[PDB]
């Protein structure tokens, strides 16, 4: 019976949800193997919604080894139909301050070895990722942030996350080329998350983390190293009043979204024209 | 017998080649398994060419996963000596409309994932890819369009054709990217294939066809979805009569490429320093 | 007791260092596996350096395939603290010629295909490549250039290297877009290698010999075939009197550089949450 519409994956600095109630874990098993955790499943105010670490337990994984098929397929079983995924990034910019959040409305992929797609080997679908990132729950994610008031930084919408394979940080003539591309933040993880909750025809968005700025600043004074990890732990819990509130306006809302239809037109090959192995594979992604 | 000097490598809408008479079926094996499908023969006016359709019967492979490797192998073994491919692109600028078609004359690999050389375990070699699609098929394919009098677009050459992974179509922001770059179409399948076929010292350009301006442009509005598919319908059919006109051109012209003397300064290791494994499978490629 | 604080890895047309003293080669096992060649110990003055040829003997391997952790695993465990990687490049800049050396100090890493970590699978860890090549052995490659009296040529430094995944040359449209990142030099083998030398704790910078501008020159006339070759062969000379003045140097001189602590602060798994298989494989990188 175990069901949630909305999902949070949770990024560096979240390893749980403390305020759900009835926690309960799931181990669910997908055709791309095992999902980075169990998925908790709690109540935030009898707003059931699962809660996926995509580093696992003890933050386990690197960025470039994240089941990122398993665990979009696995929130897909359970029936989400909204994720926000909440990211450390660095900054690009001089206004996106360490301790900001960050409602980016664009993408660019730049990782490398990572499985990007369900499709393949039997079946093919091209979907569209111009907007990546669902526009009704960035809004959301916007008013939600106002709604927690959070008492450090400020909200910044419209940016670009550039997304790099890792699991280095950037050398600074990388960080100046983002910065010509027009990139806003930089992460690790939220490609090939996006592309896969679109072809799973699931509403994703992200709110972003300010870590510190990329490289592209000089931190060689002593006052660098140990502030990193304490502004990552303060950033998680503002990003926890902020998810309450955001799971809040989901739950009552329920915006309607593009990503909910978007394997319908995308879909090359018929369901009927596929091996029982593909369509076993891709059971819970088409209709 | 079985032996072509042209060979077409048809795309999205391409799977067979109609006019051909005597058509006939060739199954290949390569040291790379199997190529899409069987390589159709047959003549246009007497000429014999090569037909390969890149996707498969019934479109079953997506960009990522064709087999490159065989299907330049195959036609290798075939003697073809000029290759066009025909490739449905997504248009990045303005005066490049939908339904026109392009002759690029310059290409960026922006592609992960995909075995980009046949060299490697055992053999060294390092081909110049200073201009990638052959000037001399390329005008011929100009003037093979003109030679068509196609009713509906014009043609353009002298574009730089930005292959990506897919199997997702760009976001805007990658879009845009590839705009600041002076990328002018956009499409998933021309790299590696461009570089085998110089690898293979087989002269090769492309026939691109503007199926639609990429993201870029606001879809939005219900007049987007269908006639994506009869627009791809038409290129398609054009796409026919210029390659009748540039199959006939090539015949008569047979240009000298400098595709096809590739290998020789670019050979590092000696044939006679290969191991018996190595030159057995660059057999077809090497003098 | 085989053991050197200084390596130099040599690039295309450096497959020895004909001046070191009681020469003896040494077969180091790996967890990645063989280097690409017996490394070679020998004293330089009576410093002892460790050389490995990157592309093996007889130049066997193709960038891609080299195996960069092997290599680089291999050299820590000689206790190698300093690495100097001599490269062979061509120029994107109008000023940097043929036969020039370039002592670049960024990097920009477009390679695809390569294990660029020693992390993942049980290990988590991300170190800064901010500034990639470390500076107090760049500067002393600057002196050392001064310091060797080279006859032909002039030395720059303050350049960024792209590095490509190869094998072939780069397209005019690539080499054009490299310039607009404004890269100044671009090899296939300086990246994972940097990284990686980074994570073993180890500085490394790297001495770039020019041999041709990349593709954005016409080449065309009949006077650029074999002189390119000929001048890999005068820059490898060049080289090794380069080299023999900074390992003088780096004895001397013993700079302390900031990749010597460079995994403390990035490594994120503590050492006693490893596996017993995980610490193994990482065994020499690990304090
Ligand atoms: C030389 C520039 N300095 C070195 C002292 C830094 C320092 C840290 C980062 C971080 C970062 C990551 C985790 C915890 C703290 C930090 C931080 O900055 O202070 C980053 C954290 C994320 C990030 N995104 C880039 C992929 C990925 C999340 C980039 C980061 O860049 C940093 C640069
Ligand atoms: C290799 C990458 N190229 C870039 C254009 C593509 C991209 C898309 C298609 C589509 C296609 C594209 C967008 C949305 C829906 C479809 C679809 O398919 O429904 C196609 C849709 C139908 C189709 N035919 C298969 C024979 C239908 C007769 C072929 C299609 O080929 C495509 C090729
Ligand atoms: C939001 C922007 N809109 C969505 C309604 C579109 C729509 C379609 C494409 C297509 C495309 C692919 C197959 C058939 C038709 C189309 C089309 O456009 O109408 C494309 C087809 C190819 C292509 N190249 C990009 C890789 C690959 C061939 C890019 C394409 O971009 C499209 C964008
Ligand atoms: C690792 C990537 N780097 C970028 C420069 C390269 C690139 C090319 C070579 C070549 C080479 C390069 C271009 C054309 C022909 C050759 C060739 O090789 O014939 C070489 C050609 C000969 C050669 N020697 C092997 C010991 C000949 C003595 C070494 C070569 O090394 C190269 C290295
Ligand atoms: C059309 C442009 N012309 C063709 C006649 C060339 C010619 C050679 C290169 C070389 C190169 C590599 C080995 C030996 C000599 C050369 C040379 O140039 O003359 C290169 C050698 C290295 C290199 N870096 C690019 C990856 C890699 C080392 C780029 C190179 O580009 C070349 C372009
Ligand atoms: C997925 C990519 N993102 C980009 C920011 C990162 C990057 C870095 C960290 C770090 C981290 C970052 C830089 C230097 C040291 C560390 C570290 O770790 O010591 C972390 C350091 C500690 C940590 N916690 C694990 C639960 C410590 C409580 C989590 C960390 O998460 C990171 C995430
Ligand atoms: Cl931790
Ligand atoms: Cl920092
Ligand atoms: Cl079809
Ligand atoms: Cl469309
Ligand atoms: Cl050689
Ligand atoms: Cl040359």
């Amino acid at each position: 019976k175990n069901a949630a519409d909305i999902a949070i994956i949770g990024g560096s600095g979240l390893y749980q949800m403390q305020a759900l109630t009835n926690k309960r874990s799931v181990k669910i098993e997908t055709p791309y193997g095992e999902p980075s955790d169990d998925i908790v499943l709690g109540e935030l105010n009898g707003v059931t919604v699962a809660f996926l670490t995509r580093h696992g337990q003890g933050h386990r994984l690197t960025p470039s080894e994240v089941p990122y098929r398993a665990n979009i397929y696995a929130l897909k079983t359970l029936g989400v139909r909204y994720i926000v995924s909440v990211s450390a990034v660095g900054s690009l910019q001089e206004t996106l301050k360490p301790l900001d959040m960050v409602i980016p409305d664009q993408m660019i992929d730049m990782t490398k070895q990572r499985v990007s797609t369900f499709f393949g080997d039997g079946a093919v679908a091209h979907v569209s990722m111009a907007d990546p990132l669902c526009p009704e729950v960035a809004d959301i994610l916007i008013r939600a942030y106002d709604n927690a008031d959070i008492a450090d930084g400020q909200c910044h919408a419209k940016a670009t996350y550039v997304c790099i394979e890792g699991p280095q940080f950037s050398t600074r003539a990388e960080s100046h080329w983002y910065r010509q591309m027009q990139a806003d933040i930089i992460g690790m993880t939220n490609m090939p998350e996006a592309k896969l909750a679109r072809e799973a025809s699931i509403a994703y968005a992200t709110l972003a983390l300010v870590t510190d700025f990329d490289c592209w600043h000089p931190n060689e004074q002593a006052v660098s190293a140990d502030y990193a990890i304490q502004n990552l732990m303060k950033n998680a819990d503002n990003a926890q009043q902020v998810i309450k509130q955001a799971v809040a306006l989901i739950a009552s809302e329920q915006p309607k979204s593009i990503a909910h239809t978007a394997l319908t037109q995308a879909l090359v090959t018929p369901v009927e024209a596929m091996s029982a192995e593909t369509k076993t594979r891709l059971a819970a992604l088409l209709p």
